[PDB]
């Protein structure tokens, strides 16, 4: 197995489908990564996450460096062994979630000391497969001046991240490193950022700084010009996106990888994704509904339990309600990704996207 | 399959091992029943409860009549279909948990109107396999006068329960009815109660009114004289017991069936049962312990995850921690029951009980 090989099997417009081969497994793209914040995808055993179709999960340099600790996890054999997930793990770099749960920022990093060097080292200690460069995210809205400052600092930090990763042989040989494009909503800054990142060279390229309050039309407008700026032959990762319709439109714009807490977090709060749009299972109208969460869904939850039962569990505060809702929503997201992949392979993704939107809305 | 057939395969002292055959499955005895209060064994899918070795689970006329409602569950197809457990379910009668979460008691029942007739009807609506007579539990300590009054009322209610069950053909043909001995800690009242219940006739006989604050020596003293009073050829159910050592000693005294919330409830609070006694996984000493919860346990949790990981999850408030702890503890209890059954079958239970106690303590 190679350290890293991204291959594109089929294309339609700007959409692509293919594979990322890594030492710990193959990632089918476009890919959705369930988020495992504190070394768990909330309310799911790893075998259940896998059974839903996930090829890779996300972790975070922030939560884990705080609890249980990066050195501790390394002593215990690494994150994979610790949590019982033996396939690829992408780790975020930790900037984003510092500025989460008395920040002091400087050119050296953030204290709260998380620098580019320490972030890459933590991700090493965790045994991450896909390491994210340490960046500064840029709040929305941002003035051009502030967006430029943040983007420029992130590009200096992208070079520091590259060099920290490459200087550590076991990491450089076994893991991959992704860079993160910044620039807010501004085309010229997005272009400077893409060019800086391509000059350094990375295994993949994330679009950072979106899904921070701008809303879908604007996100899509920025993706329209931003994704083409990135090297075509490397994966394109849209960080922190998103809703099902966000994912479809982002794939239409050349994104290959996604993560978001919506299916887990919103699942525990009672929101179930269906092909006919989201439902909130707490609604009284579900109290005697014997149908599954979604009429077509192949997941184990929909094979076995009714809306009425899940309604009762969520109303009652029961753990099994969180478990069932989360499994269904992660399974739904993976079925979406499978339908996206298949439709691109068959040259009918544009039609799939049309049909999906007509019915989901 | 018969409605009900209890067979004793092997005996040692007062201990017995055998089977209860019912329409929905066979129950191996001595049996431990996980408790499923609000139509769920907390933090476990039913398939997981089964995989641990459980043959039967417990539900409760109280919680379910309140939420989601007995008539509602019947409309939805019964408790088995609702929660996805297709094997036997024993339901408690609801008295106990009323006097749980402005009570008005009378000879007719309790208002808060739960009468013997309504309790048996609710258990019908739920589709219970083993229906408990509606009783009055008697607080501990109890004066002889108050214990006698409560016991006498419970025996009048036991006859009302019998007659309500028998007058409903589908229930009488497909379910079983257990009576509940009362009398507090008093031998003469226990004898009157046993005699009253045997005169009415039941499919099984519970020992009620224990594990309410008296402590193990006293419980065992009362079991010593109380269990022999019950018909030998019917199951003996000790309600709400107990800790592993409580179970062993109760089997030594002729009990065949058990339920308790300890493995579920205490599991979510961090207590793990092991052959070397309970541990509290929240203790800092487990933060880097790579051993499984218990060194011999065959459960899936112990095959896959470390104390260190479960420690982290419970400290972090994570749902997966509750899931793992609960699975392990229910699996532990079922392995205890299997070792009890096998040792009685092989004529070496007294030695097993010795050995168990030496090491657990
Ligand atoms: N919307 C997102 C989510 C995660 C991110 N993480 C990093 N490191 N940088 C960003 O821009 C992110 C944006
Ligand atoms: N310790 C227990 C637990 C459950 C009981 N339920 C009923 N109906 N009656 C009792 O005496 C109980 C005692
Ligand atoms: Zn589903
Ligand atoms: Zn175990």
């Amino acid at each position: 197995r190679p350290r890293f090989s991204f291959s594109i099997a089929a294309r339609e417009g700007k959409a692509r489908t293919g594979t990322i081969e890594m030492k710990r497994g193959v990632i089918r793209t476009p890919a959705f990564m369930p988020v495992g914040t504190a070394a768990t995808v909330k309310a799911l055993k790893p075998e259940t996450v896998r059974a839903t179709g996930a090829d890779i999960i996300l972790g975070n340099t922030y939560h884990l460096m705080l609890r249980p600790g990066a050195e501790r996890i390394a002593k215990l054999g690494g994150l994979h062994s610790f949590m019982g997930w033996d396939r690829p793990i992408l780790t975020d770099s930790g900037g984003y979630q510092v500025m989460l749960s008395l920040t002091k920022q400087s050119e050296e990093g953030v204290t709260f000391m998380l620098s580019p060097e320490r972030s890459i080292e933590i991700q090493h200690l965790l045994g991450s497969d896909i390491v994210m460069a340490f960046d500064e995210c840029t709040p929305y809205p941002a003035t051009p001046s502030r967006a430029a400052s943040s983007m420029e600092r992130s590009m200096r930090w992208a070079k520091r991240s590259r060099d920290a990763f490459d200087s550590r042989k076991e990491q450089a040989e076994n893991a991959a490193l992704f860079g993160i494009q910044q620039g807010s909503v501004f085309e010229n800054l997005r272009q400077q950022s893409a060019d800086a990142l391509a000059e350094i060279g990375f295994d993949g390229y994330a679009v950072g700084g979106l899904a921070v309050g701008e809303g879908q039309d604007e996100m899509f407008r920025v993706l329209d010009f931003s994704v083409p700026m990135l090297p075509d032959d490397k994966p394109h990762y849209l960080m922190g996106v998103g809703k099902p319709d966000d994912i479809v439109g982002a794939v239409e714009r050349g994104i290959d990888m996604f993560d978001c807490v919506l299916p887990t977090r919103s699942g525990r709060n009672g929101q179930a994704f269906t092909w006919d749009g989201p439902i909130n299972i707490r609604n009284a109208r579900f109290s005697e509904d014997l149908k599954p969460l979604d009429s077509e869904c192949h997941c184990a939850v929909c094979q076995k339990w009714s809306r009425a039962y899940i309604h009762h569990l969520i109303r009652a505060g029961e753990i099994l309600g969180a478990m069932l809702m989360t499994e269904h929503n992660i399974a739904f997201y993976q079925q979406l990704m499978q339908k996206i992949r298949d439709s691109i392979s068959e040259g009918r993704f544009s039609q799939f996207a049309q049909d999906f939107r007509a019915r989901y809305f």
